[PDB]
């Protein structure tokens, strides 16, 4: 058609990348994937309930926590129903199904129950105690306001209609024609055959003089038969001089199972100054500058098609299965897992170590490994272990079938859990040898089945497309596939949103250039222009899709006194049913890598989710944060909060003479009573401990005073995680004298609140250790995909020591309290030191 020719231009401006383009491709893999994705896309669209998909109920099957049960009067929950302007407060049992609440309105005295101010509906067949919003009200002690109205039209979601390799004993060989850098030592090419970070063979070239062009025309005969080549095997080409400068990759087996034959000119990636970018099958799009390599792949079509056990052996094997994800496997260890593979198969915990013990560079081994994969009764049966599942999806596993068993294990996750691991499952796509994968398709099904998962999948993919050339092509193909099945309704939200954000990033960047009262002029001025026939009436808040932002409260908007000039924007809620008049506060900033903040913030939600399994509430504040392009993005403004340094500058003022008594005063000054004050002390002890533990585990505990905030209600929380991770005497974390003074203690004393503090830190700390493997994998994955240059290895290893791996709960609990002591002993040294650094250099 033509309407479908104008449509591709819409998607391209939505994706932020032109997919259809073929200027930076050397094969039809991406086109092949775009085609391949059409089936799971249309398959999912066809299978989704149009009503339940339109109202996207935000449910959960996890048992309502203890803290929220101890927060109920008597199996009675009050809901406030609203219509015209007329209210009503009804009684509801925690098992009161939503639809049956209308037979408690047409019997107690057609339509659906929406929420006041939010695009959240209380539809579907679930007990009310199971709606996120309900659990959110109960947690923070609030009234449940519903605005009974007409269900959205499912018609609005409507989608726009549409020779065997095993026969050559021939040793693999590659011809290095040469390299050529269009601009400038000695130089040598390094050709590696890899599979799951495991190096099968290595070759080189004679060191030639580093000139603007270098030729060899040499054949590099590897010590690997053509038939011993596994799918997902990479030819890795690196240029040294001794330091590496470029590298580029080529899959020695394509998407069609054919051995790669032909002439290749690969525009190579440069090094700066391990991470995910080094694994890409994508070539550099920039040719005017990029180093190039020319190679030849012989072009003669070659396609790719139980007894007993001793006692000390079982014990050595058990000692292997037990060991954490980062403990390396010796040659002796691997040879053991392999020989006793059938016994190793009975333990799902053995799968990452057992599959790492596989000699992938050998045809016969892979075969026995697939024979091993067919007898998967135990794995397929056992309860889902995300931590174990995440391990098979990392950089260590290039095998299609191994990776697929992990994806099938994810298939059982409810939407609630996909949203917890979404960001990291999307980052895990970088570990996929191919563009089309079970994981790529899994993210597609999940995004298309649920609007919340789909809204977030959009921004996550969009973020990557804009700031990563190594993966934008692949990610762009997944986003396009998502957009062709989400519906024209959401396809409209995504458009309003992109329009709004791009207008605001322009304002961010421009104001950043004019660097004063003069700045306060332009900002407000530009915020008037965009507020005309350019910016639409409203838009969904990208970090809170249930919120619609209206007009810009121009009077409240401003530039912040930072090295960079982030906008402090404020919007009216664009929804009349809104039970309040409070604005929507967003910070727009360029200069810090917001992807790192997203990662940590997401790990924080997981730690909050871990603590829920043990009825604990450490009151964390993982505020909304969406990366939108390079250095640029937005941040949720936490309401009624100040930095700990500002509370100090308030009654000491830019000095460093940190008063141990200030904070506790500030709280009383803010407290409407002496009671809400105790709740503010109650919330403090919790939030403080929560961040104390979580910050320590992640190794971001030693923070700046300016980089820590508190709410006028006791809620403490760290910020700028992309500050330390983005460039970083010492301390575990931050348990300053002003904090301890709020906990009734002084110097080397004790009080009931502080004893409580330590008892919360012990419960919390140990509660995370029951999830060691999970946290290790997430931390490990995060550093490989989000903290570039900050990989080394000794960086990953940090988390092992923090979680005190191998230690008993008793060795651990002691370690933490002593970690707390480093604070009591340091007092203000650290803070005063950061002051001596962070404000005076
Ligand atoms: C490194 O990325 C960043 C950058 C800034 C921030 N936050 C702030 O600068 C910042 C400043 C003032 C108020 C707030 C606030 N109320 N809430 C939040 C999250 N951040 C704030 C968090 N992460």
């Amino acid at each position: 058609s033509e309407e479908s020719q104008a449509f591709q231009r819409q998607l391209t401006a939505l994706i932020g990348y032109d997919v259809t383009d073929v200027s930076n491709v050397h094969d039809d893999e991406l086109e092949f994937t775009r085609r391949g994705l059409v089936t799971p896309r249309m398959a999912e669209v066809a299978s989704r309930d149009p009503k339940l998909y339109a109202m996207h109920p935000w449910v959960t099957s996890k048992p309502l926590p203890e803290y929220l049960w101890k927060k109920i009067a008597n199996n009675c929950i009050f809901i406030v129903i609203h219509r015209s302007t007329t209210s009503q407060t009804i009684k509801v049992s925690p098992d009161d199904t939503p639809g049956a609440i209308l037979q408690s309105f047409f019997t107690k005295m057609d339509f659906v129950l929406r929420v006041c101010g939010r695009d959240e509906y209380l539809v579907g067949e679930t007990p009310i105690k199971n709606f996120q919003w309900v659990r959110h009200c109960l947690k923070n002690g609030e009234e449940i306001h519903v605005v009974l109205d007409t269900p959205p039209d499912p018609a609005l979601d409507e989608v726009r209609k549409e020779v065997s390799l095993w026969d050559c004993d021939r040793k693999f060989r590659v011809k290095i024609r040469g390299i050529d850098i269009p601009v400038l030592l000695t130089v040598f090419v390094e050709a590696n055959i890899q599979h799951g970070q495991q190096v099968l063979c290595q070759r080189r070239t004679s060191p030639k003089p580093f000139t603007e062009e270098v030729l060899w025309n040499v054949w590099l005969e590897f010590s690997i038969k053509i038939k011993d080549l596994p799918k997902g095997a990479l030819l890795n080409l690196q240029i040294y001089c001794v330091q590496l400068l470029y590298y580029v990759n080529l899959l020695l087996i394509d998407h069609r199972f054919l051995l790669r034959r032909g002439e290749y000119v690969l525009h190579m990636w440069q090094i700066s100054g391990f991470n995910a970018d080094k694994l890409t099958s994508a070539t550099n799009p920039d040719k005017e500058n990029s180093m190039s390599i020319s190679i030849l792949l012989d072009n003669y079509p070659i396609a790719l098609p139980r007894a007993e056990m001793p006692n000390q052996l079982r014990k050595q094997l058990e000692a292997i299965i037990a060991t954490d994800p980062l403990n390396p496997l010796t040659a002796e260890d691997k040879e053991l897992l392999w020989h006793f593979r059938y016994e190793s198969l009975k333990h799902p915990k053995a799968y990452p170590k057992l599959f790492s013990s596989v000699k992938w560079g050998q045809q016969e081994i892979v075969a026995k490994t697939y024979q091993l994969l067919a007898r998967r009764e135990v794995w397929d049966q056992s309860a889902l272990d995300v931590g174990l599942t995440m391990q098979l999806l990392d950089c260590n596993f290039s095998d299609e079938n191994v990776r697929a068993i992990a994806v099938q294990k994810l298939e059982s996750l409810e939407d609630d859990d996909v949203l917890h691991y979404l960001l990291q499952l999307v980052q895990a796509v970088k570990f996929e040898p191919y563009h089309d994968s079970a994981l790529a398709r899994f993210l597609l099904k999940r995004g298309l089945r649920n609007k919340r998962i789909g809204h977030f999948l959009f921004w996550f993919l969009r973020s990557e497309i804009a700031q990563s050339r190594h993966y934008q092509q692949r990610f762009a193909v997944i986003l396009e596939a998502y957009l062709r099945g989400c519906g024209t309704a959401m396809l409209h939200d995504f458009t309003q949103q992109v329009q709004v954000i791009e207008m605001l990033q322009k304002v961010t960047l421009d104001i950043k250039s004019l660097s004063s009262s003069q700045v306060i002029s332009q900002l407000k001025q530009k915020l008037e222009n965009l507020q005309n026939s350019q910016l639409p009436e409203s838009f969904r808040v990208p970090y809170d899709p249930g919120l619609k932002a209206g007009a810009l409260a121009i009077e409240k908007c401003k530039v912040m006194a930072s090295k960079k000039k982030p906008l402090w924007l404020e919007f009216k809620c664009a929804d009349p049913t809104a039970l309040s008049n409070e604005t929507i506060g967003i910070i727009f900033k360029h200069g810090d890598d917001l992807r790192q903040d997203m990662l940590i913030l997401q790990i924080l939600r997981i730690m909050e989710s871990i603590w829920e399994t043990e009825s604990l509430d450490l009151c964390l504040l993982p505020y909304g944060c969406i990366s939108t392009g390079d250095k640029i993005g937005m941040i949720e403004i936490v309401k009624d909060a100040t930095t700990i340094a500002k509370i100090q500058q308030s009654t000491v003022g830019n000095t460093g003479a940190f008063k141990d008594e200030v904070l506790n005063h500030w709280l009383k000054e803010k407290s409407p009573t002496e009671e809400k004050f105790q709740a503010a002390v109650e919330r403090f002890v919790y939030s403080c401990a929560g961040y104390c533990v979580a910050t320590f585990v992640l190794g971001i505990g030693d923070r700046h005073n300016d980089n820590i905030m508190i709410t006028e209600t006791g809620n403490l929380f760290h910020i700028d995680f992309g500050h330390i991770l983005g460039n970083y005497e010492r301390v575990p974390f931050v348990l300053t004298p002003d904090f301890l003074f709020v906990m009734g203690t002084s110097g080397k004393k004790t009080s009931p609140h502080f004893q409580k503090f330590q008892d919360i830190c012990v419960k919390a700390y140990l509660a995370l250790r029951h999830h060691t493997n999970l946290l290790i994998i997430l931390f490990s994955m995060m550093l490989m995909t989000g903290m570039p240059q900050l990989t080394s290895k000794e960086d990953i290893e940090y988390i092992r020591d923090a979680l005190t791996v191998g230690k008993n709960e008793e060795d651990a609990k002691k370690y933490f309290l002593d970690q707390i002591e480093v604070c009591r002993d340091k007092g203000w040294t650290v803070q005063f030191n950061w002051f001596l650094h962070l404000v005076l250099g």
